[PDB]
């Protein structure tokens, strides 16, 4: 309808101009091909000229080569534009996609948004370009064919050129009728498919009550309804083209009957009627396809509207102002109420968890209460509804978001690795500011240089997708070195199962826990020997604060520590 | 390929034969159309015999009417086969689909299986039937047009007929080239899209670890690769058509060159060469689809293979022989080793849990420790790996699953309904064996009389989806009535909500009490009132019975009763 992706086309318009020129010249090539007929039939195969037949094979092969060359060039130079705007659209949408908060990736999954990166973006320039190609080529072919009509036979030129828009209208209303009946009937077909959907929704409560025999009879009736619906749908679909063919055949018969009159006859040669008839037959495909121009132009821009709404949404709120260099001081929580997104149930009560500087605070929960939820707030993934976290004696909403996530470091076994090299991965987003020797020695105090050696190249190898495939413990052995290099003010550690690295990876996490000896540690781990070693322990459950003290002090009302 | 759908299509053969005759007539409704050209020019616009031009409009309009009528009749009569071979496939893949264990409905989704009901089965009748509407029409049009050429010109028909398979082979090899390069470049493009997916996947990592400028640079250099890849794919797809057009145009020029190479040529009238060249270009469309038909026949049979493997799998192991009536003997778990299917972690240890007859046995599993998974053993939703459930003093393996599951009435607030009437829903699968008065009073002792009377037509009211739409507890109020109509020796009671929204009903729990007046009732619940009422209590966590006793006795040791 009304699209403002044209600025993204605005510098890339030379490709459009070249494609349009090549396409109108393709239409002219088709016109000249059809123009070839009259000398062949009138001069060539009528009067035995014998030179016409000599030089026509050459020009027809030349014109077919001209059709081929111009079609290939037009397709290449329109897909150049459809690639150079899809690339720009992908770049912009990707930027605003990584801009937006984590809630956007949730409730949508990482598979759909990829389709909105490649599927929707392709349709943006595979239905608009697919509309421009038609409206130019087959829209100017009609003009060329009517110029043929004016040139070679003016007598019936008037009759078919006045008749043609009426035929276009006929095809338009027939297509509209087909579209309407198909739409309403397709809604009905879905409305009966939901019956099968419900029937297969419970395979339970059919085996229990023992109703297999009854549950096929009803499905037999539903299948019969579906069959009748499908037969009516095909009838409606395959009556459309026949009636169109009949109304256009009335035009063909009208032209031929008009030719009966003496005045139009005897001025037109045997070849002239030939070219006008064959051209009229050729007119059907452009005349039919021009009507569906708006259809395809509203199947590419329609998806583009959804893509724009994805683009035009709001990035995460960044009213923060105070960049914090290093948050070594105490971190305090203050009457913070958080609600998980998409749910009215708050997963967090009014929580006051205070993290002492350089100390350990450990959360032990197997219920899935939200130990990860509280881990989210300190990194400001999901924001805070009411209350405040005095981060080194200052609110998060005062702190800039980039600075805040520069302070914190989240270590886990679900760590994702980019398609980079190992050296650029350890010093991620700061490899310019961190040296190679720093990365190496950081890996060394992170006691993780072993597997780094054991692959092909070592200090400069790829850590890419479908490449080395480090185990979860080994990926965490990269992750600990990341925060070790970065000198994170806060190191909120997670944990999962480990075998043959419980001896290693955890006692190496002593080396990250040397940064616990140097910095705070909001450890989220759920089972380890270090859990009892943890200085301060909280056992927060169902989003509720439960108990505060060391494990021996915590053993009082404790009934879950046993594991 | 090798398909045994023909047993399914055999009774629907007359429709197929009529469709074949109709498509043959449709193809012959092009050869006569082109046949009328010769007198229209040779006897018409050449030697001016007006009478030929007088009758020509009538015959062309009649022939187009014949084309339309026969095409519509063929489309109908190839939908009475495509509407009754898809129907039998749907029905026969329905009985053997709902007879399979619920592990099918795990490891899968209802939407996917519905797609295997509607879309996948529609391909079987729209690609394997699309290989019959196409091959017999466009294979008959070829024969008709060659017979035309032979009739009107014995001389250049031989040059066109031997030449035609060469052009067909050219089309086939070009299509194979396109297919190969397209599949390869599309696989590489997929290899790029998984990179895009991984960068989208680690959203949290890019947010937390630092800036996103390097991430945008990465996506710039991956979108450049995507754009170049797409341009090359389009280059292949575009250059497919011109080379075909050229290798056919050289045949066109060959025909025209041979149209005067010997002196015996040029004995053909203008109308005749017109007919032959119109039929030559006509040949392109059938000859460009007869080669492509095998792809459609292997795109409909391929999905039929998916349907066949879904159908041909196995239903429950039905080795039991005896039918217990009312299970007055106690149900009893004895040294049963069960594991959640799809996982190696055993959700059940070796559990010995006798259920005293006519006695309530409640269990509290708010840890999420597969309490519902214990509700599945007696119903045999997931089969027991090893060990015997000592049913009624005997083993359940000796009992028929259809009969055994009738001896269990599973009652839950997530109960599934149908598109039937509320009476039959009260007596589902057994409405013939239970009268309307029995249903009426059964609902009354269930305290379901009030609402079902407040609906449209009392007990005659339809309970269909998007109809009356009883609420959750109100939906429970029907399942309980289903259980009161006997068919309920054993009552594994779900009670998932335990949410007294409007105090529930005053007699929801009282209706269950009337249900639990006698009979084994292995109660699943979170309602502390029912646990207080419960006689035997087995609290379960992490797939093991931690305790057995009564309310105070079990309160004394451990206890999550604090909730
Ligand atoms: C006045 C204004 C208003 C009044 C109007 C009233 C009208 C009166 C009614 C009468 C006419 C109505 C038509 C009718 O009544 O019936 C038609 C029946 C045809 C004959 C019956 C009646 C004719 C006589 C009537 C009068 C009798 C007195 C329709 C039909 O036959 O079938 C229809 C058919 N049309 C023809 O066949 C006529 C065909 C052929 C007809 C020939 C006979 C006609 C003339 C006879 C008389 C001549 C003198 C009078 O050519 C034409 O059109 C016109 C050709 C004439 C011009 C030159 C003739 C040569 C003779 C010269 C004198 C001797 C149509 O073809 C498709 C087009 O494709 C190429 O384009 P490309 O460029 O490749 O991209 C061709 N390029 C070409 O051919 C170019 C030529 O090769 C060049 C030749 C190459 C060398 C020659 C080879 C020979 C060698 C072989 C020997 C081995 C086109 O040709 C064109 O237009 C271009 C045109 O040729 C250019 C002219 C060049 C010709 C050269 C001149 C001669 C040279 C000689 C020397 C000088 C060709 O038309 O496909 C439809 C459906 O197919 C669909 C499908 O099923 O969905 C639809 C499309 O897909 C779409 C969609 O749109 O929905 C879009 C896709 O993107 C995709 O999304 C897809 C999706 O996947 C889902 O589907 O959906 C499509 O794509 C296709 C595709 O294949 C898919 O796979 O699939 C069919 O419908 P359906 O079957 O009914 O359902």
């Amino acid at each position: 309808t009304f699209r403002r992706l044209w600025p993204t086309i605005a510098p890339f318009k030379a490709g459009l101009i070249v494609a349009g020129v090549a396409l109108i010249l393709n239409a002219a090539s088709d016109t000249f091909m059809l123009s070839l007929l009259k000398p062949l039939l009138d001069d060539g195969f009528g009067k035995t000229d014998r030179s016409v037949l000599v030089w026509m094979p050459l020009v027809v092969i030349g014109l077919m080569i001209l059709r081929g060359i111009t079609s290939y060039v037009s397709s290449y130079c329109i897909s150049w534009v459809s690639g150079k705007v899809v690339m720009t659209m992908r770049r912009r949408l990707f930027g605003h996609m990584m801009g937006m908060p984590v809630s956007f990736f949730d409730k949508q999954s990482t598979g759909t948004l990829l389709s909105r990166i490649t599927y929707d973006s392709e349709q943006v320039a595979s239905s608009s370009s697919g509309a421009l190609i038609t409206v130019v080529r087959e829209g100017a072919s009609i003009i060329g064919l009517f110029i043929m009509m004016f040139y070679y036979s003016w007598q019936l030129s008037i009759i078919l050129i006045v008749l043609a828009p009426i035929v276009s209208i006929a095809i338009r209303v027939v297509s509209k009728r087909f579209r309407n009946i198909s739409k309403n009937m397709q809604n009905t077909m879905g409305q009966v498919t939901t019956s099968a959907e419900q029937m297969l929704k419970g395979h339970k409560e059919v085996l229990i009550f023992g109703g297999q025999e009854v549950e096929t009879k009803r499905f037999d009736k539903v299948s019969n309804r579906m069959r009748l619906q499908g037969m009516k749908m095909v009838s409606a679909s395959s009556i459309s083209d026949p009636i169109i063919q009949l109304i256009a055949s009335l035009a063909l018969a009208f032209v031929l009957y008009a030719a009966s009159f003496p005045s139009v006859m005897d001025s037109l040669t045997a070849g002239t009627i030939t070219v006008v008839f064959s051209s009229m037959i050729a007119l059907m495909r452009p005349l039919k396809s021009l009507t569906n121009v708006n259809a395809q132009f509203q199947r590419g821009m329609a998806a583009c509207q959804t893509l724009f709404t994805i683009l035009d949404s709001e990035q995460e709120k960044d009213e923060g102002k105070r960049v914090i260099e290093r948050a070594t001081g105490d971190v305090e929580f203050r009457n913070v109420t958080f609600t998980y997104p998409g749910r009215d149930v708050p997963a967090l009560r009014n929580i006051n968890l205070k993290i002492p500087a350089g100390k350990t605070v450990a959360l032990v929960g197997r219920s899935g209460s939200g130990k990860s939820t509280i881990a989210s707030l300190i990194t400001r993934f999901y924001d805070i509804d009411e209350g405040e976290i005095l981060m080194d004696g200052h609110d998060l909403r005062e702190y800039t978001l980039a600075s805040l996530r520069n302070q914190v470091a989240l270590v886990s076994q679900n760590v994702h690795l980019f398609n980079d090299t190992v050296a650029n991965n350890i010093a991620y987003a700061r490899t310019e500011q961190y040296s190679r020797e720093q990365i190496e020695e950081a890996a060394r105090m992170a006691y993780a240089m072993d597997f780094i050696n054991k692959m092909d190249n070592g200090l400069d190898t790829v850590i890419g997708e479908n490449g080395v495939l480090l185990s979860g413990g080994q990926r965490q052995r990269i992750a600990i070195a990341r925060a070790l290099l970065r000198d994170s003010p806060i190191l909120i550690l997670d944990e999962a199962t480990s075998a043959l690295d419980t001896e290693s990876e955890r006692a190496i996490q002593a080396a990250l826990d040397e940064l616990q000896k140097n910095r705070t540690s909001l450890v989220i781990a759920h089972r380890l020997s270090t859990i009892e070693k943890a200085d301060e322990i909280v056992v927060v459950e169902d989003g509720v604060i439960v108990e505060r003290g060391t494990h021996n002090d915590l053993l009082e009302h404790r009934g879950v520590y046993a594991q």
